[PDB]
């Protein structure tokens, strides 16, 4: 956490690896197809020397449906308990989350401080000018009155440690001349007694700015979960979630929405609609398979009030399989295998597969 900079070590430190992830995805509607096989060369330096230290971070990405190809750099600098990062960026904030589903997460570009220097504080904030052309409001189901676009998205925000077990965080995303986001969350856990309850509490507040190319937005969010997880590998899972005001949920292309009630396809985020989540978890590993996990989920929403169609429900049953090989020479193969229904009174019912196999090879 404290930088040092004592020895030189942006090669001596540098480590790196291979991903290799093959993706197979099927679409049923009311039918489509995708193959593909990624590589990922994921390189990491360590820091030159001095108590401002110097690295950078290397994405190489190879994708071949059944030739995509791409770079991405990331300067980071380093001081006391400080990090900056400039170039390629893979936000991990409650105002923009990576998509996970894909054979590869998109980069954003712009610069990123984080910042630790008080005791139980993070601090961040950070300027984005362009994803894997510029960034824009993702529009679905017309919740907006277009894909507005913009150069620069901003952000800021602080979490806070309150307790060992509870923490707070704040922040703060502008897609600008677009929206700005506001966030404010809260996750706990308690023991009972060998088990634990564990909280998951999310407002967000959201509304046009500047020249308002989306246009006019006014949404306020509520999406909260509550988990029991039990000690032998089991998890119970309770969501909730509403959408307030005349429309619904923004977030940018390319990320997934930050929302406890969130499936395989659906975010039910409509304006007004209001949904419940009941979830699934077992690890069979303290149960004598390791490396098998299973997940299920079932989603029901109300009270929506989509753009220029009729209706206000719909549902979502995902299930998740999983299994990672133990032993033997591909003791690292991923298979996954996430399987979705999806049904709607207001949008286009779905089925859908995905199929992932994946291995990760450590380079240096």
């Amino acid at each position: 956490l404290y930088f040092q900079g004592l020895e030189e070590g942006f090669l001596e430190d540098s480590r790196a690896s291979l991903a290799l992830r093959n993706f197979y995805m099927n679409r049923d509607f009311r039918k489509s197809e995708e193959w593909a096989q990624g590589f990922l060369f994921d390189y990491r330096s360590g820091y030159t020397e001095g108590t401002l230290g110097v690295g950078l971070d290397l994405l190489g990405k190879l994708g071949v449906r059944l030739d995509y190809a791409r770079l991405d750099a990331t300067a980071k600098l380093r001081l006391s308990r400080s990090e900056l990062k400039v170039g390629g960026l893979v936000p991990k904030l409650p105002t923009i989350q990576p998509n996970y589903g894909r054979l590869f997460p998109q980069v954003f570009q712009g610069a990123l401080l984080t910042s630790g220097e008080l005791s139980g504080l993070s601090l961040n904030l950070g300027r984005l000018t362009e994803v894997s052309s510029d960034l824009a409001l993702f529009n679905r189901n017309r919740r907006f009155a277009g894909a507005a676009q913009a150069d620069r998205f901003d952000l800021a925000g602080l979490d806070y440690r309150i307790a060992p077990d509870w923490t707070g965080s704040y922040h703060y995303g502008e897609l600008e001349q677009v929206y700005a986001q506001h966030f404010l969350g809260l996750k706990g856990r308690i023991g009972i007694a060998a088990d634990s309850l564990e909280s998951d509490l999310r407002l967000a507040l959201s509304r046009d700015t500047g020249g308002a190319r989306g246009g006019r937005i006014d949404n306020r969010s509520f999406s909260g979960s509550l988990t029991y997880r039990l000690r032998n590998g089991q998890a119970f899972g309770l969501g909730y979630q509403r959408m307030s005001g005349d429309h619904g949920f923004p977030y940018l292309e390319g990320t997934d929405p930050y929302l406890v009630n969130f499936g395989q396809y659906n975010d039910f985020a409509e304006a007004g609609e209001s949904s419940w989540q009941l979830r699934y978890d077992c690890d069979f590993a303290p149960l004598g398979v390791p490396g098998l996990s299973l997940m299920t989920r079932y989603f029901s929403g109300h009270g929506a009030k989509p753009k220029g169609a009729d209706g206000s429900r719909e549902w979502e049953r995902d299930s998740d399989l999983r299994y990672v090989l133990q032993g033997g020479a591909l003791k690292g193969l991923g298979l996954v295998w996430r399987n979705a229904t999806y049904r709607s009174a207001f949008s286009r019912d779905i089925d859908e597969n995905r199929l992932y196999l994946t291995y990760e090879l450590p380079l240096f």
